[PDB]
């Protein structure tokens, strides 16, 4: 539940900070230890962040230029989300945790900005985007909020517990 830009904002940048504050500790020759009963790296965890946020600004992109917006992705679909995340993987792991963070805060950077720009009606009210109708009549701010928000929230659990459990 939101009731403005500056309360979305506000808590986006809340929950983001937070989870990012994470990874300052953690060494880069450890990015990639896959820890028990943790299911994702350092690494990972952060390519999953770069996936997802950076999909939400092309699904965003794509429609304001006139194009179709094959949603998750061109080539995913909802019901294999496995394979979305692989691709994620694939993409932003080639990079260091350093250049991931770089990148991830660059995105939320650039989704503050897109939040700014809409009008209250395209943020809050159903039926503006065809690509948020993906799920029948969510507003875009549902949308951003479990890209970032909620997952910020979920996956700093994760990145704390990688850090309890991980090897010297
Ligand atoms: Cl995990
Ligand atoms: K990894």
């Amino acid at each position: 539940e939101y009731t403005s830009k500056k309360e979305l904002k506000e808590e986006i940048e809340k929950k983001y900070e937070k989870y990012d504050a994470e990874f300052e500790t953690i060494s880069e020759s450890q990015k990639d230890e896959k820890v028990e009963t943790v299911d994702r790296t350092p690494s990972e965890n952060l390519s999953y962040q770069l996936g997802w946020v950076n999909l939400l600004l092309e699904w965003e992109a794509k429609e304001i230029a006139g194009y179709n917006v094959e949603t998750p992705a061109p080539g995913y679909k909802w019901n294999n989300l496995g394979g979305l995340y692989q691709s994620f993987y694939k993409k932003y792991g080639i990079y260091s945790i350093k250049e991931q963070r770089a990148k991830l805060r660059e995105a939320v950077n650039e989704v503050y900005k897109w939040i700014s720009t809409l009008s209250d009606d395209e943020l809050f009210q159903a039926g503006n985007r065809k690509w948020a109708t993906t799920k029948a009549m969510w507003p875009v701010y549902k949308w951003i909020h479990i890209n970032t928000v909620a997952p910020f929230t979920n996956f700093r659990g994760k990145i704390r517990k990688w850090k309890r459990l991980v090897p010297e």
